[PDB]
């Protein structure tokens, strides 16, 4: 395996890999890390390009994935992709795809032109229909996964999975000092525990002798390093290597 790897550079024909979404004022990171990595993989393993709907995952999976905007289970999200499939759906107000995200973007621990994010956000309804004007139907727009698995808490196995099959979804414990991340390799030193946070791991590298994971957050582009961040790799730091999940698209 190479010393560094950036899925963005390795799969140039898959622009979703470079995208950063905004989960809005809703605890839907579990769903976002999933649809983001799924969008990347559909492109990687089908050379088709599709913005997988965070809305479809968030609203229609149900108990199998947890509790919507109240948090969920990453592995459960990939299961939904294989069982019910996922329709397309772009950013809030984009009118792209069957079911675009319905929760407005906001400022995540940063100042900006958008309204500040709030904790209170209700899970939207599971509507099995597409926005007006979009074709095909909701049912016909479903994209299915043909496998859903969990990668072991093993640095090398995780790197190999990304190297071969593309970005994966992971999760780590967020402490308050992470909220102010701007650059460099994040290492937890202080702050009260905020809770688990699901994200998308798309690569790895070494910065100033410090090995790290290249990660895409779902708090828009004005948070962190253009929406991305790097976190210590190899020591299951904050559990970053303890909850890796992925899957492969059908055909
Ligand atoms: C994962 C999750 O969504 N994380 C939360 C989050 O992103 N909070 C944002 C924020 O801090 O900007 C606000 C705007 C929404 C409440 C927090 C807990 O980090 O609860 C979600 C989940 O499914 O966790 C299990 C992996």
């Amino acid at each position: 395996l190479p010393e560094s790897f950036d899925a963005r550079e390795q799969w140039p024909n898959c622009p979703t890999i470079k995208e950063i979404r905004d989960q809005g004022s809703c605890g839907s990171c579990w769903a976002f890390g999933a649809v983001e990595a799924i969008s990347d993989r559909i492109c990687i393993h089908s050379n088709v390009n599709v913005e997988v709907s965070a809305e479809d995952m968030l609203t229609c999976c149900g108990g199998e994935c947890g509790d919507g905007c109240n948090g969920g289970f990453p592995s459960g999200a990939w299961n939904f992709w294989t069982k019910k499939g996922l329709v397309s759906g772009g950013l809030y107000n984009s009118h792209v795809g069957c079911r675009p995200y319905s929760i407005p973007p906001c400022e995540h621990h940063v100042n900006g032109s958008r309204p500040p994010c709030t904790g209170e956000g209700d899970t939207p309804k599971c509507s099995k229909t597409c926005e007006p004007g979009y074709s095909p139907s909701y049912k016909e727009d479903k994209h299915f996964g043909c496998s859903s698995y969990s990668v072991a808490n093993n640095e090398k196995e995780i790197m190999a999975e990304i190297y071969k099959n593309g970005p994966v979804e992971g999760a780590f414990s967020v402490y308050s000092d992470f909220l102010l991340y701007k650059s460099g390799v994040y290492q937890h030193v202080s702050g009260e525990i905020m809770g688990g946070h699901a994200i998308r791991i798309l690569g790895w590298g070494v910065e100033n002798g410090t090995p790290y994971w290249l990660v895409g957050n779902s708090w828009n582009t004005d948070w962190g390093d253009n929406g991305f961040f790097k976190i210590l790799r190899g020591q299951d730091h904050c559990g970053i290597e303890s909850e890796i999940v992925a899957g492969m698209p059908c055909t």
